[PDB]
């Protein structure tokens, strides 16, 4: 007589419905063979992003897009996620309208800032990197508090907008807890297809390594092959990235514990980074 409420089973909430012909589409923000995200103007909702599938997409991607709409509808608003603003469902393919983040993804932002960075006007600083790590931890703590896992946390899925605010995007693989980004995945996810709050924490560790290397690719010179899998399973881990303070590398190392039970929670990570910020 007692059941979990699965957000993907709930009905669409028509409060999100927006007239389709009041969108005016602009530049491409992301694209693949079966879908794209475009900038648009939305009369009566301002600048927004619109996620949509291409006519070649199969029914599985279409179901996945509606599921993502339903997860975002359930989660509610948070400063550190790219929030749902509206949807178009009647008489056409699903359009998911989200917030537009004017500075794009953090991976590309960090990479173009390498010549304008001090590791301590218009410069990226260590204070900014600490802030970004704090905000992403706050956003992931929010997801976990709603029993949600993201499953593709990476610097490429963190966007930057005004006020130096970072926002987690792309909830297409996000799941409620009752082809794959292998180098960001926890070993139990690779080996046993198991995803948990603790495997999101592993990915956050990889994200921190990206952050404090200003966007370097993880495990450089190590292709995904049988040798990569054995080395991760037997305990190989990346070294401290070049700009990480010792306290942040300590967080990374615990995020990468082979035992999920020994990894920190996002709530614990938030409180850790909070103490580091106050010490500054
Ligand atoms: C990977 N998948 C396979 C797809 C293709 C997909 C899957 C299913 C679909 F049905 C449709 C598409 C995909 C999903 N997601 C995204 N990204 C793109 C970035 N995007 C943004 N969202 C809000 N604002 N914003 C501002 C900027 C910005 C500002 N300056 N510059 C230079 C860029 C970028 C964004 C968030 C999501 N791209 C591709």
């Amino acid at each position: 007589n007692y059941s979990y409420i699965d957000p993907t089973q709930l009905p669409y909430d028509h409060k999100w419905e927006f007239p389709r012909n009041r969108l005016s589409f602009g530049k491409t923000l992301g694209a693949g063979a079966f879908g794209k995200v475009v900038e648009a103007t939305a009369q009566g909702l301002m600048t927004v992003a619109v996620k949509m599938l291409k006519p070649s997409a199969h029914s599985t991607e279409r179901e996945a897009l509606m599921s993502e709409l339903k997860v975002l509808s359930y989660l509610g608003n948070h400063e550190n996620i790219v929030n749902l603003l509206g949807a178009c469902t009647h008489g056409g393919p699903t359009l998911v309208i989200t917030e537009y983040c004017c500075y794009g993804d953090l991976l590309n932002f960090l990479r173009r800032k390498r010549d304008e960075f001090v590791p301590y006007k218009d410069f990226l600083t260590l204070e900014h990197l600490l802030s970004f790590s704090y905000q992403v931890a706050k956003g992931m703590a929010f997801l976990a508090s709603k029993n949600c896992i993201h499953r593709d946390l990476a610097a490429r899925n963190i966007l930057l907008t005004h006020g130096n605010i970072t926002k987690i995007c792309d909830f297409g693989l996000a799941r409620d807890i009752k082809r794959l980004p292998v180098k960001w995945m926890a070993p139990e996810s690779i080996f046993n297809s198991v995803y948990t709050f603790e495997s999101d924490v592993w990915s956050y560790g990889i994200f921190l390594w990206e952050l404090f290397s200003l966007g370097s690719s993880p495990y450089p010179g190590m292709p995904v092959d049988s040798k990569f899998y054995k080395m991760i399973k037997e305990g190989f881990r990346m070294s401290s990235p070049e700009y990480a303070p010792a306290e942040m590398y300590d967080i990374m190392k615990t995020c990468w514990d082979a035992d999920p039970d020994k990894r920190p929670t996002f709530k614990q990570i938030v409180q850790d980074i909070e103490k580091q910020i106050s010490e500054s």
